[PDB]
């Protein structure tokens, strides 16, 4: 099968497993609150930002470029839905990364230095298409049940992509051509695996005391 299809059906378990995180089905269910909600985004926005210079270098290296759309770029929108969700700008310099983001940065920060191309592609579509293809569904349910502002949901909005079914088609075909030897690629499919264990980690972390 092509490459998207492979990241796809090679990943198709830990996503279910995501979906049934206690954390995160408790907060898509209504069991926890804005704050839980705001805890989530603060550590997404340590490891988006460690994410976009990690795309930036690969980018700069001249791999996988039409992939690596700018547009796609979520910190600053996502800092901008954190001061609104926290009340000011403090969090930049108070939040602090759990073990568990500590390892997904570290690990972004060795794509990033490593130039790992193939590496980087993993990464980018397991958060960039799965915000993508999802963040409609968990931005409604953060709406419905908590009330959250729109306004403070403009990760889970891609301002810069008008037709998003068509962008998500051209994605994944870009994945599929996509020149890769047998070890980039099997790189990359371990890389995609690795990625969803990370996210996963980042749920136990904020689950902890709950
Ligand atoms: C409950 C909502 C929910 C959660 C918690 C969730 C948790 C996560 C998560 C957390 C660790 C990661 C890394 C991802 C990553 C992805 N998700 Co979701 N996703 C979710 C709703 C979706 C939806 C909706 C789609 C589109 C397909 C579908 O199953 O409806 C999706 C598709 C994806 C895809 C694209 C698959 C493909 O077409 O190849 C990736 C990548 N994801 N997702
Ligand atoms: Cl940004």
């Amino acid at each position: 099968a092509g490459l998207a299809v492979e990241l796809k059906q090679s990943t198709a378990q830990a996503h279910e497993k995501a979906e049934h995180s206690t954390f995160m089905s408790d907060l898509l269910k209504g069991r926890l609150g804005v704050a839980e909600f705001t805890r989530l985004q603060e550590q997404a926005w340590l490891f988006y930002t460690a994410l976009e210079q990690a795309v930036d270098a690969v980018r700069a290296s001249g791999f996988a470029e039409s992939l690596l759309d700018p547009a796609l770029n979520r910190a600053e929108v996502l800092a901008r839905d954190l001061d609104k969700l926290n009340g000011s700008s403090e969090w930049r310099s108070r939040i602090t990364a759990s073990p568990a983001v500590i390892d997904y940065v570290n690990r972004l920060e060795e794509i990033r230095d490593n130039v790992d191309g193939p590496a980087l592609v993993a990464h980018h579509y397991v958060r960039y298409l799965g915000d993508l293809s999802g963040g409609q569904v968990i931005a409604r349910m953060m709406q419905r049940h908590y009330g959250v502002d729109p306004e403070a949901l403009g990760f889970y909005h891609f301002e810069g992509i008008a037709k998003l079914k068509v962008y998500k088609d051209e994605y994944r075909e870009k994945l599929n051509n996509l020149e890769l030897s047998d070890e980039q690629r099997e790189h990359l499919l371990k890389e995609a695996t690795d990625a969803f264990v990370f996210n996963h980690q980042v749920f136990a972390d904020l689950g902890k005391g709950l």
